[PDB]
């Protein structure tokens, strides 16, 4: 009645907010039984975000005994693709010595090859269909995989989840995709693959519970909380998590953003506490066009957007999660 | 015996290898100051940096504290500013922010905060017992204010000046619409101070330029090797550092990331990694497409052939150190 935990696989395009989703998840095995993780060659390059998958997975298994799952390298192609210089983070990362644990390299290095046969689509299609509960599905890239296995087996798939957790969209605020050929109205997750974002948003069969910039601009992460990692860094979460956040608030300095966002690991945080934040049902557009305003998700069945999060809960459950191990 | 040393630096990455690999070693250097320079970062977040491994060290293997100043040399000709935020970014890291290194550091700066670096520098030289080695990977802006306010009182007991500097029969790597892609940035940011120290007769200069530092690239499978050691908080420190590297030359397109400042500490701990060549050599000072080159024309003592495997080993035994 409250004493189980949810069924979550992660589909997710391997940068430094979807690392922290991932480590979420899998440090509260209380909360969340993780069966299988999807990455996408979105804003990743698909081998990096690939390894650090696995790397995570067993340093995970070795510390605190969660098990062991198949990880799968979807075959989805961009419509447009994630600015270059942001992909090759996952790279950066599995140089860093909290991913080079020489227990960890040799664990995966084992495991890596039959996680390679692994189509990432067919994959999450699979662990879905032939799960005994329903399965939550936190999706942390763009919707293409999600859209293929809808596409594929419709109901047959869409009957066995239980609801999908979205990092997408800007419906009341402005977006983030600023190129010459927009109008900085999209957000980057539908703008990678619009018509797969129209396919499931619209999809009435799937509950979608969906964190766009409206509920992400409000958690930022500042200098001040990422230093308290130190008082922590004997746990490698910490570490890892500490390094992440570092690199991220970096990142937004030299690309003049007004801060780096909590992002993808608000979609994790729900699946945690789903009190977190409120839920307002909205009909939504999805733009899929190839105007000015392609990925534009604006007011238009229902999607139910996240509302005021709550900043404390969200650092109260980051900072004890990273305490694990 | 341990040498005397000071560490004038500019507060990146490379920078910070540098020192560790000095103050990891208190048995060959004994350090007793440093400066930093508002060059390849900025001077705040530089100084912050410098005074928590300062304070880290202590703590973990009882290494003296020393004082540390900040320079206030100006640019001729600024870095890069996307390339200067990295202190910043350093000062963020977890393992530099270790509560008991936090509050030390915060007890010790306002006492380091009066230090002008230049008189630091000079000051330190000028009172020590033993000659003075200065290890600069930046500018050489601090070294030619000494020469030139103090001249041979500040030289008689300098041992060596060993520098990060210059190309001489490569390529350099200033590539701006201004410049020919001669010129190596520690020189370019101050021409006129490089032209002060390198031809001074009274100093003794061995000089590290990108004909030997372009010979020690720094690869994915070496920063690797750094998660075999991650319970050394040096381990932690030098593997991330050195992970951010790689991938800033990745990002800029480079042949490398390359060892660079750390090797200067390298062969103050072990001289034999390197052999050096006597060479004349002229400073460009002009405002020309040429500004800062240093082609062959008093001897400087130029490195050549640097042991990769000596460099290996002896950055991850320091990093083993704690
Ligand atoms: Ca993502
Ligand atoms: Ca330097
Ligand atoms: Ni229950
Ligand atoms: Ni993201
Ligand atoms: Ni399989
Ligand atoms: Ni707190
Ligand atoms: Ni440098
Ligand atoms: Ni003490
Ligand atoms: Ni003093
Ligand atoms: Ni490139
Ligand atoms: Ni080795």
């Amino acid at each position: 009645g409250s004493h189980m935990a949810k069924t979550v696989i992660l589909d997710h395009d391997g940068n430094k907010d979807d690392f922290v989703a991932m480590i979420l998840l899998l440090s509260n095995p209380k909360k969340v039984n993780l069966i299988g993780c999807i990455c996408t060659d979105a804003d990743c390059f698909v081998e990096n975000g690939f390894d650090v998958t696995g790397k995570i997975m067993c340093a995970m298994h070795r510390l605190i005994k969660t098990p062991l799952f198949p990880i799968g390298k979807s075959t989805a192609t961009a419509v447009n693709a994630f600015p270059t210089e942001w992909r090759f983070s996952a790279k950066n990362l599995d140089d860093m010595p909290f991913l080079n644990i020489v227990e960890d390299v040799a664990l995966w290095e084992k495991l890596k090859p039959e996680n390679e046969a692994h189509n990432g689509q067919q994959l999450l299609a699979d662990l879905v269909m032939k799960s005994k509960e329903k399965v939550t599905v936190c999706v942390t890239g763009p919707l293409s995989n999600m859209a293929w296995c809808i596409e594929k087996y419709g109901e047959a798939f869409t009957s066995k989840v239980e609801e999908c957790v979205i990092m997408g969209g800007a419906v009341d605020v402005g977006g983030n995709v600023f190129l010459p050929t927009t109008d900085g109205s999209a957000e980057w997750n539908i703008y990678w693959d619009p018509p797969a974002a129209k396919k499931v948003l619209c999809c009435p069969n799937i509950r979608c519970v969906l964190f766009s910039l409206d509920a992400t601009n409000t958690v930022p992460v500042r200098s001040v909380d990422v230093k308290g990692f130190g008082a922590q860094n004997q746990y490698l979460l910490s570490q890892m998590v500490g390094t992440m956040w570092a690199m991220s608030t970096h990142e937004e300095i030299l690309r003049d953003g007004d801060a780096y966002y909590a992002w993808d690991a608000l979609t994790a945080a729900y699946i945690l506490e789903p009190t977190i934040a409120t839920l307002e049902p909205v009909a939504l557009d999805v733009d899929v066009s190839k105007g000015k305003s392609e990925g534009r998700t604006p007011r238009a069945p229902c999607v139910h957007v996240a509302r005021n999060p709550s900043k404390q809960m969200f650092h109260d459950l980051v900072f004890a999660s990273t305490r694990v191990c």
